[PDB]
């Protein structure tokens, strides 16, 4: 039936890795994997250091014992520290016994991941996000959420892809991979920064239309087809990402399952962009959803 | 900022309780708490028994050894079985060492909970749901999801409120509390059953409008107020639940935080119902959201 939900990965393998990192009066979250704790390097900042911190200079004045690391109620001993890009790596004398099989991945714009929102090292909530084309995410983060991570789970392996650092003025979020490199052009200082144009992830909207068809929501199917070049003219007007032949190939499984050629679905999407949804819903949404990948759709449609 | 997401509870405390229950050729999920496994009683049904099962008669032919219970790759020994309403309770010789502090609660229509969707005893995904006024939920469930549970977490205590049993023809879902009593008038047989009218949870839409204001999405605030009786005339036309003085009292914290009297917000809601959203969004939604309780809003707005 028409039941289709934004589903997050079960969070238990990540919950066991969240710790609290305190330096002076600043507390945020860290990720404890093996004998290393990862956290945003601005744990070392006071509120008169945020406008333009010199992180190398601020770190000169910090020693192992200035980093307080707490896993639940239990204190970790810090035996080494280093800065890698915008993350701090705290070497502790105890390997996390709850460390899962894991990898660090730098995800591509358009890919989705689960966020485990944490405050003071304690898990608060889990939700699904996408890396947007402008390298922001539409999260739900407050003061104290920094160091919360984004991940995907493939069988038993956790692929960590995001660490939370900041909120931009449109209310969207920016952060790093687990090597401390920002997604997008953002820097970890409190200066005027703005997200570029928020373009729609075309291949995901198409995947979600396939999901609607598989789930029996079929009203938007029309009698038309189109070409990649003509569809892509329409993509540009409505700030959709161009569709490529790689995107068409990636939609192959969904196309094969439904028997609907990708260019036929593109012609259905073209009409939805030009005419709107006339106050109808698709899988219970009144807007075109772009935060389900082709892989997410196949997963939620086939178990 | 305007970031507000359907957030689920972290699932780790529930993941450790999911097992697989097999009886003959039927496999579904069970919940392993202390030395008891809970699962839907139709684990004992074959596909020629679903139209009108006599569960008491079907259970006569079942012994402890006919219930296969697997936690991961590890077989549990069944030393007793009983039927309680629409659930089976399998006594096993091993207390689940991962059993969390927990309670069984029968939730009220309008209350929200997290679902951990499971297939073959393995967690697949987590998402937030509401018990709708017609005692259905708008889930994402396939074949094999039966026995998946709904829960809330308050600190360290897990309150189990839902076990999944069935899908109705509108694509919505029905199930039981953990004592095996259905929410609503549904029965565990494959017969013509239909959800009643799907009314909107008025107090939740109001809570979500307070969230929009707290998050700076303010365009829908107007210069008007109304009365409970006049608002409630409008509630009826649009299939909204009547608003009561208890609902007004429950919205007290959000009213106090924003300084917006509940009847002023009701007058804003009245105009949104009568005039629609004119293709605008509130917290990124093109429809009025009713699956955030006042408590959910306060939680996501205050950490
Ligand atoms: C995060 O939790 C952190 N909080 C602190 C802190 F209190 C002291 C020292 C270091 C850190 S990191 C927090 C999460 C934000 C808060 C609101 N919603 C969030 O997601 N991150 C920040 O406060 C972050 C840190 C400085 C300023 N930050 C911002 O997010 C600001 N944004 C920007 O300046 C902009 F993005 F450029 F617009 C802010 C506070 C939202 C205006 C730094 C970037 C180091
Ligand atoms: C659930 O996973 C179960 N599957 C089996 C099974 F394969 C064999 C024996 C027992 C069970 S319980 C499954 C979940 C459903 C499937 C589709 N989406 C879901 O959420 N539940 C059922 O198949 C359920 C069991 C019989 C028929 N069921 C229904 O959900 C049917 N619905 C109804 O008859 C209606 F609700 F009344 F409309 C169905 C299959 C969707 C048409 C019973 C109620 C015992």
């Amino acid at each position: 039936g028409s039941g289709f939900r934004k589903m997050a990965f079960p969070s238990g393998k990540v919950e066991g890795c969240m710790v609290q990192v305190t330096c002076g009066t600043t507390t945020l979250n860290g990720l404890w994997l093996d004998d290393v704790v990862y956290c945003p390097r601005h744990v070392i900042c006071t509120s008169e250091d945020m406008l333009n911190p010199n992180y190398e200079d601020l770190l000169i004045r910090k020693s192992n014992h200035n980093f307080l690391v707490q896993a639940g109620n239990v204190q970790l001993r810090v035996i080494g520290h280093s800065m890698q890009n915008c993350v701090l790596k705290l070497k502790v004398d105890t390997a996390n016994p709850k460390t899962p099989k894991y990898k660090f991945v730098r995800i591509q714009p358009g890919q989705t991941f689960s966020v485990l929102a944490c405050y003071n090292g304690s898990p608060s909530g889990v939700y699904q996000c996408a890396m947007r084309p402008n390298f922001t995410i539409k999260g739900s983060f407050l003061n104290g959420s920094c160091g919360s991570v984004g991940f995907n789970i493939d069988y038993d392996c956790v692929s960590f892809c995001y660490m939370h650092h900041m909120e931009l003025p449109t209310g969207v979020h920016a952060g790093t991979d687990l090597e401390g490199n920002f997604y997008g052009p953002f820097v970890d200082r409190q200066t005027a920064q703005a997200a570029g144009t928020d373009t729609t992830i075309t291949v995901n909207v198409l995947a979600w239309l396939y999901a609607a068809v598989i789930n029996g929501d079929r009203w938007f199917l029309n009698r038309f087809t189109t070409t990649l070049n003509d569809f892509n003219l329409v993509a540009m007007k409505y700030n959709y990402e161009p569709l490529t032949q790689d995107h068409v190939d990636i939609l192959g499984p969904l196309s094969a399952q439904t028997g609907i050629a990708v260019l036929d679905m593109c012609a259905s999407l073209k009409e939805l962009l030009q005419n709107g949804m006339n106050g109808r819903t698709i899988l219970g949404s009144a807007l075109l959803e772009d935060e389900f990948t082709p892989f997410d759709v196949v997963r939620q449609c086939s178990g």
